């Protein structure tokens, strides 16, 4: 049981290689980025209990400088 591919975010990068089942993972942000004072980048393979396939979340993120 591995996830879908997490394609959000915009202004980072994230690494997973082969992902999971009730699985966390925060964003590298871009390089050099920080997270704006609040933002949460937390995408965790969440069962969405009808199409039995974990997913990743919906996270905001605002990586901005520095």
């Amino acid at each position: 049981i591995t996830c879908p591919p997490p394609m959000s975010v915009e202004h980072a990068d994230i690494w997973v290689k082969s992902y999971s089942l009730y699985s966390r993972e925060r964003y590298i942000c871009n390089s050099g980025f920080k997270r704006k004072a609040g933002t949460s980048s937390l995408t965790e393979c969440v069962l969405n209990k009808a199409t039995n396939v974990a997913h990743w979340t919906t996270p905001s993120l605002k990586c901005i400088r520095d």
